[PDB]
């Protein structure tokens, strides 16, 4: 059911890094990773938490739809793309933390905790500040746990409406061409050691879906592009994409 291929470590060590890639073949119900241990180590989700946060905000009516505009609060931040109005689509595309921080305040501790428990999401622990726990609080999730959660979302099996799940999968759209569709979300965790980058999602093919979750050491922001680049290299090596 699970195969470990330690030779895949070269994808990371060739960049003087370390990490884990986890792949799941939905048709064959088989998993693959370079490192079974790190596949099951729990890290802060950071901006990958925008997936469950979006679902909860939609299902409770905090967010009406993917067109609702969340106005910039006029506070100049160091990420230029954050100093503008957003909707759900652009907020997920540019990982706009302050928009999702307001979602979390409106959701509130009680409803956030119950919903993460309903999702079986990570360690389901929101200890910390309700507007920052996915960045520096107690919540943790592993790469294998990300895949379990994503599989439920793909199949509309989470305990929110079908509509909420369809909208979030639309907002996850990252790449599409004649060969495949990728729906995914990046993450970048710097407030608690070890600093890591994430990329989680799946690849839609004509007759199969491959789920993936990866994290890697990220001592500086200079390496953030390696999250997608390495993952796609693995997908190409394994003949999942051309
Ligand atoms: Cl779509």
């Amino acid at each position: 059911e699970w195969q470990e291929n330690k030779s895949w470590n070269a994808h990371f060590t060739e960049h003087k890094s370390q990490g884990v890639v986890v792949l799941w073949n939905e048709n064959k119900q088989q998993g693959f990773t370079n490192n079974l241990k790190r596949a099951n180590q729990a890290f802060l989700p950071a901006s990958t938490f925008k997936i469950p946060n979006s679902l909860i905000a939609l299902d409770l009516g905090v967010v009406k739809d993917e067109h609702q505009v969340f106005k910039w609060d006029g506070q100049t931040r160091d990420i230029a793309t954050w100093n503008r109005d957003h909707n759900l689509i652009t907020a997920m595309k540019y990982s706009v933390v302050p928009v999702y921080q307001e979602f979390a305040r409106q959701i509130g501790e009680a409803r956030m905790s119950k919903m993460l428990h309903a999702f079986d999401y990570g360690n389901e622990d929101i200890s910390g500040n309700v507007d920052s726990f996915w960045l520096d609080g107690g919540i943790r999730i592993s790469a294998t746990e990300q895949i379990s959660f994503l599989r439920k979302l793909y199949h509309n099996k989470l305990h929110v409406s079908e509509r909420s799940q369809r909208i979030v999968k639309q907002a996850m759209l990252t790449e599409a061409n004649g060969d495949y569709i990728i729906r995914a979300k990046t993450g970048y965790s710097t407030r608690i050691e070890p600093k890591i980058g994430w990329w989680v999602g799946w690849v839609e093919l004509d007759d199969n879906v491959w789920f993936f979750a990866m994290n890697m050491d990220m001592p500086t922001s200079d390496g953030l592009g390696l999250r997608q680049a390495i993952t796609k290299e693995v997908l190409k090596q394994e003949k999942i994409i051309p």
